[PDB]
This record gives C-alpha cells, structure tokens and sequence, in this order.
C-alpha cells in the first residue's frame, strides 16, 4: 500500500541556479549537494535536483500542464509572489480557481504553482459547485 | 514560507484509464472526477489528473530523469513491485542507484518509482556510500 508521496526529483540542465532558486529564492533547506545533484526539503516534502543533460530549458507553451504546486498561508502569499516578481520569475497561467494560486515557471521551465488550500477545500466548493460531468466518491 | 507539496498534477491523454492506473493498480483513493479531470489522494498526498490535448505518451528515452517517487513499506515493497511487473507495467530504470526503489511508468509515460525509506534514511547511506563529490549541510 502505497503511503504517500516519497520524493519528487526535477532534472535541471545546470545545478548551481537551480540550488540557487529552491534554496535561496524559495528558501528550501538544502540537505547534500553531489557534482550531479542535490537533496532539499521544503516542509515534509522531499525535492531532489538531478543534473541531467537530456533536460531542455522548455517555454511553457512546449509542455503540457503537468505541474508542482507547493503549500503557502494566505498570509504570506501576496509577499512571497511579490518577492518572485522581484527576481522575474516568468508566470505561466493567471488563476482562475479557487483558492490563491501563483503559476510560476523554474529556470528550466518545470512549472510551479503557490496554492492556499487543501484538497477538502477544493472538494467542498466543488461540491457546492460541481464541474462539468462531476461525481464524487 | 513554502511548507511542502499542496499537490501534484499530472497531465493525461486519456483520464479513465489514468484514473485505473492511479486507483484500481496502484491503490489510491479515488475522491471525485469530472469529465476533464480526477481528484485521488495518495495518504496525505493530493494527486490531481488532468485531461490536457497536449500530453503525448512519451518513451522513457524522450524523457528526462523529473519522476516522482511514492513510499511503501520495507514489508510491501517487493510483492507490490512483483504486482506490477506481472500486470506487464513499463519500466524504465534497473539500477538501485538511490537504495530500494522499483522504477516504473505510468499510461503516458510519466516516470514514476516506489521507493523504501526517508530523506533522513537516504542521507544516512550515503555518508557511508556517497554520491561523487557529496557535501552534507
Ligand atoms: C475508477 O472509477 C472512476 O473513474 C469512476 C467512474 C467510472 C466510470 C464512469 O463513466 C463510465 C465515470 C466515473 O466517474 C465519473
Ligand atoms: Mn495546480
Ligand atoms: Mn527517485
């Protein structure tokens, strides 16, 4: 039975400004480096950077809507996209859900997401609101 | 600050048999779908499917090393991995380059890994067999 979600690893086409973004711009904790990668934390989760020359730095309009969404208070959200703005973090996508949401693009295109709220938020204005062919379990 | 994955999106070409993969193969609780998109859980893990025109299935040689990896139990770990080779599931990784994991893909080719034990878990070993270069924080 499968517990949770173990590890997430982005290949990154140059490891030095990728450390730089999660750890420093983000503020992950940066755990181990190695010549071809790195292990950080943000909260329980873990993120390992795998240097990779296969990965492409891709605009987001060339991959498909697969992406990271990392948890923020509403509190904090407003300076944290402030301090992405900053640094000009290119955004991928305008919200247009629920729950505050910050669409933002990696050094090499992965793309990132701020979100406030929880899964039994969602599905509770869901519920209220159900989307199109929407049925619950 | 960020304090950990609010969720993970995978983009899909064809949601009901993504669905299956996710609930009836590999175990996940299925909570809602619409007719574009599906909400399971994975223990605190909230997994989002969504239908996208633009996901290809994608060969694991086309691919990047960006996987994601879900816990099991030391217990579990074997017959469950034994399950989905029986099931005929792809793989696209042999090399226990990164302790007790079992490389596999899903229907569209995402890079996905069981995987057995913690970041803490994983330092640990690798102050004994350390990556090249390795440098702990
Ligand atoms: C794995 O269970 C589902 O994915 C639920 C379901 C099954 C079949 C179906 O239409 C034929 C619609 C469904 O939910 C909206
Ligand atoms: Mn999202
Ligand atoms: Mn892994």
């Amino acid at each position: 039975m499968l517990s949770g979600l173990n590890h997430l690893t982005l290949a990154v086409s140059q490891l030095a400004p990728s450390v730089a973004f999660y750890q420093q711009l983000l503020g992950m904790t940066l755990h181990a480096r190695w010549d071809s990668g790195a292990y950080l934390s943000c909260g329980d989760l873990w993120l390992c950077l795998s240097l990779d020359p296969q990965r492409r730095v891709t605009p987001p309009e060339e991959s498909d809507y697969t992406h990271y969404a990392f948890s923020i208070s509403e509190a904090d959200f407003a300076s944290f996209a402030a301090r992405l703005e900053a640094a000009g973090v290119a955004v991928w996508k305008l919200n247009r859900s629920e729950g505050a949401s910050h669409y933002f693009l990696d050094p090499d295109g992965h793309k990132l997401e701020l979100h406030v709220g929880s899964l039994a938020q969602r599905l509770a204005a869901c519920r209220e609101q159900p989307y199109k062919g929407m049925v619950f379990f």
